RNA sequence: GGUAACUGUUACAGUUACC
RNA sequence: GGUAACUGUUACAGUUACC
């Protein structure tokens, strides 16, 4: 594996959760959930080479984002 | 102005910041900053056609990042 | 050679915001 | 009519990871 290539992955996986959030809030416009719809199919592809479950590593990416944050 | 437009500039502004942050810390791939090198030009676009800082909107996707996050 | 994601460019169709 | 960003499809050239 590479690590910043995992690390990538799930960084890029919890900001989709942040992302998809605002959608569901209604607090987007068309162009954010187009790239939203595109995004997951794409992230699905990158975790299924990865070999990475998404769920995990949305909570993986999480911790990254909030200890970069911390360390800002 | 389009109150969701804006919402979603703000957010993806914030975004943004969060991942040149990783990337500072050379903790990404290379497609990783060449999505933030494509995403750039594409915010100043943005911005120039909304008439928004991008400063100011960084800050402000902050705000409603965080008030998301808060409540989920 | 292959799988996946992406970047630059190209052609067509479209979505949104604004003028 | 235009500006901006994007989505789907297409063509070429690359980058990365893994096999």
């Amino acid at each position: 594996s590479d690590s910043n290539t995992i690390t990538s992955f799930q960084v890029d996986c919890y900001l989709w959760h942040i992302r998809k959030l605002l959608s569901m809030r209604d607090m987007c416009d068309a162009p954010f959930d187009d790239r939203l719809r595109a995004d997951q199919a794409a992230l699905k592809g990158r975790g299924s080479t990865l070999g990475l479950d998404l769920r995990v590593a949305t909570m993986e990416g999480k911790k990254i984002v909030e200890d970069i944050l911390k360390s800002e």
